[PDB]
């Protein structure tokens, strides 16, 4: 049923899943001076390919590569497409390893026709809390806690073959690349999410959309006006009455994030992140890359009275292309990135997320219900949206969680 994951190390099956209690590798012990030096054979039409990209051309190709063959909605009406900048900022954190981004160009043309990306991610990932429990109650704590300290891993992104090589078993080849490079850098674990259900996820969580410009969503048919809304004589006017925002935000001391707020905002947020059992642990080199405002790409703003930091929220941007509209060709969107609340409720700081969003022009707002994500969804009207988000490792056993345990996000 599955030719290639079977033969990888992640757990097979939902009741294998069920018999893990603690965490730890799937696989045997390896080292560095095991694995072959050489590129995993390929077919002699097509070569490896390591982009550069603190260089403009080599971010334009994978830019197109995804522009025009990474992830659709299931009706083929909306495509992604990151930015070129984007694509810059999420490839190239703090020492990442530029030998983890991977592609295959045919050799006649060096046309780019598949990429993979891995970059660092610091992760904690040691037993669940839950089971820590289910441990100390049966005498078995140490086991629980033997993988407990932070793990320099890899955390994989960007999958995309192009739409003529599709079900080739060019991504197997992919991903056994990957792996090597990630192996040769004695890097053994990999986090990953994905739209679709592999073997096998640990956690699992729901899509949510809140609707900033309810007639421009309606026009492009991500949205419909719901059946409710006939009862009135005009269905599209209480839509947007339904969903309308303040001009300005309501937090007084709310202002942009600058690079003196770094260290109170590493502290906050890192404060937060320690209540869940899979999140990633930031230096501030790290919270500096992911969180200060980047034009549009990354939008952050902090919450200071009396010169301190007492809260944060950031947002990033995404368009989508719009496959064919007469008046509209993008989807711009906005993507709840990391928050902390000291001072005020949770829903109160997301407000003030959702009028900067929508008066610098978003169409949508969306997020996973990952970290705190539910204690907003029903007072600031998002919406559950289609199917599910799945959170996996690459060796890594683990016990199931809740989507509430999981404070990564994937951009
Ligand atoms: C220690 C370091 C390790 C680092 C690596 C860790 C693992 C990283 C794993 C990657 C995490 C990526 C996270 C993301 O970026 S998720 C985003 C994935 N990208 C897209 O959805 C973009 C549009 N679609 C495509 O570009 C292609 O359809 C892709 C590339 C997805 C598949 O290409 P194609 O359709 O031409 O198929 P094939 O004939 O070549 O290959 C068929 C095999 O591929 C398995 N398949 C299908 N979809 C996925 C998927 N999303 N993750 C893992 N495997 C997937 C499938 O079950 C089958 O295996 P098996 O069932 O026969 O066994
Ligand atoms: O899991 C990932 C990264 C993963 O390798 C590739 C992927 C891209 C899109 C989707 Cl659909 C699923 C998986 N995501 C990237 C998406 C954009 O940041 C993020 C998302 C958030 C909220 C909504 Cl409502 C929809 C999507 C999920
Ligand atoms: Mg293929």
């Amino acid at each position: 049923a599955h030719a290639f994951w079977s033969t990888q190390p992640v757990p097979q099956t939902e009741d294998e899943t069920e018999k893990i209690v603690f965490a730890g590798p799937m696989d045997e012990p390896k080292t560095v001076a095991d694995i072959p030096e050489e590129p995993y054979p390929i077919a002699s039409t097509f070569e490896w390919w390591t982009p550069n990209m603190e260089a403009a051309d080599d971010i334009h190709a994978i830019y197109e590569l995804l522009r025009d063959n990474y992830v659709e909605d299931d009706d083929s009406m909306f495509r992604f497409n990151y930015s070129e900048e984007f694509l810059q900022w999420a490839l190239c954190p703090p020492n990442y390893i530029p030998d983890w981004h991977v592609a295959v160009r045919r050799k006649a043309d060096k046309k780019l026709l598949a990429f993979i990306a891995g970059v660092p991610v610091t992760l904690r990932m040691g037993t669940p809390k839950y089971m820590k429990v289910k441990a100390q109650e049966k005498g078995e704590g140490e086991e629980a806690a033997k993988y407990d300290e932070p793990r320099h891993i890899c955390e994989i992104n960007f999958l995309c073959v192009h739409k003529q090589l599709r079900e080739k078993r060019l991504a197997p080849i992919l991903i056994k690349e990957a792996t090597r490079r990630v192996n040769r850098t004695n890097v053994w674990q990999a986090v990953y999410t994905a739209g679709v259900l592999l073997p096998t996820p640990y956690a699992s969580g729901q899509y949510f959309h809140r609707s900033l410009n309810p007639e421009k969503l309606v026009e492009i048919r991500f949205s419909g006006i719901p059946a409710q809304y006939q009862k009135f004589q005009n269905p599209m006017a209480m839509l947007k009455r339904n969903y309308q925002l303040p001009s300005a935000p309501k937090n007084s001391g709310l202002r942009e994030m600058k690079p003196s707020d770094v260290p109170q905002v590493r502290r906050i947020l890192m404060n937060y992140l320690d209540s869940f059992d899979v999140g990633p642990v930031f230096s501030d080199a790290e919270i500096s890359h992911y969180l200060l405002p980047r034009d549009g790409v990354v939008f952050t703003y902090v919450v200071e009275n009396d010169k301190k930091v007492t809260d944060f929220f950031s947002f990033y941007r995404i368009p989508s292309t719009v496959i064919g509209n007469s008046n509209y060709n993008l989807l711009n969107a906005a993507y709840v990135h990391y928050y902390a609340a000291t001072s005020i409720p949770l829903h109160q700081l997301i407000l003030d997320l959702l009028i900067v969003a929508h008066s610098r022009g978003f169409d949508v707002c969306n997020m996973v219900e990952i970290l705190d994500n539910r204690s907003f969804v029903e007072q600031l009207k998002f919406g559950a949206g289609d199917g599910h988000l799945r959170y996996y490792f690459y060796n890594w056993a683990y016990p199931k969680i809740k989507p509430s345990q999981v404070a990564l996000v994937m951009l």
